[PDB]
């Protein structure tokens, strides 16, 4: 309802995510893809083809239904299942995989982590690109630290202490106005993503807050600046955005 400008300020910034690392014709794969929020943009990045995987049943018939009513020049294949925990094999090779916001459900246990990588780097194809979006573990404990753990949209809470020191905690539970409620998300450990990664062939080529994203993007585009509600975001809501890191993995 009110958190529109980060909604926009997301949506912006996702949209230049895919712009700067798929060109025409190419093969993408969306994992956790939900109701298809990402067509519109890839529309526009004048791709050939659209894949789309997402655990929710419902999600994936929700997806279906908008490349169903809308105006796209590429095919679009949607399925129904996990793509970071259970095994996956869709028999083919996209040049760009992409993750928006859900890779983090693939650190629920070492053996998940580890499926989703390598059902990644399967079907990713030799120079293709990898892009996703995570919220910062970095960031979120340091605010943790502080006291910044909310504000008058969203909310973090971390995890009970049985012994543990705060470096211990590997989930969070998150919350968004007009969204995620109470909703557990488990941390990503980068280094440990970044040495699974390495080891089957895709090494780290980006990785920028959400924030130092956004106002370098802007600048860059004063054009699709402002063909989307964009502009910048009050304090509160630019709180938000920068839980929230651009992160590039690219096959080697």
């Amino acid at each position: 309802s009110k958190t529109i400008n980060i909604r926009n300020a997301n949506n912006f910034i996702k949209a230049c995510l895919i712009r700067l690392y798929t060109k025409r014709g190419d093969s993408v794969l969306d994992l956790g893809c939900g109701k298809g929020g990402d067509l519109l943009k890839y529309e526009r990045a004048g791709i050939g083809e659209y894949y789309g995987v997402d655990i929710a049943e419902v999600s994936i018939n929700d997806a279906r239904v908008r490349a169903r009513n809308m105006k796209r020049r590429f095919k679009v294949f949607f399925r129904a299942q996990d793509s970071y925990g259970r095994h996956m094999d869709l028999g083919k090779e996209f040049d760009v995989i992409s993750s928006q916001f859900s890779f983090h459900y693939a650190f629920s246990t070492s053996e998940s982590l580890d499926i989703a990588q390598r059902n990644i780097a399967r079907h990713l194809r030799p120079g293709g690109y990898f892009i996703m979006t995570v919220p910062s573990r970095d960031v979120i404990l340091e605010r943790y630290k502080q006291g910044r753990m909310s504000n008058d949209f969203y909310k973090i809470e971390l995890e009970k202490m049985e012994d543990v020191p705060m470096e211990s905690v590997r989930e969070y539970r998150f919350t968004l106005l007009d969204s995620v409620n109470n909703c557990i998300e488990y941390f990503v450990d980068f280094t440990r993503m970044v040495d699974g990664f390495k080891r089957l062939g895709l090494s780290l080529v980006e990785r920028k807050g959400f924030i130092d994203f956004y106002e370098d993007e802007g600048r860059r585009n004063p054009e699709l600046s402002k063909k989307m509600g964009l502009g910048c975001l009050t304090r509160e809501e630019s709180e938000v955005v920068g839980i929230y890191e651009v992160v590039v993995f690219r096959k080697l």
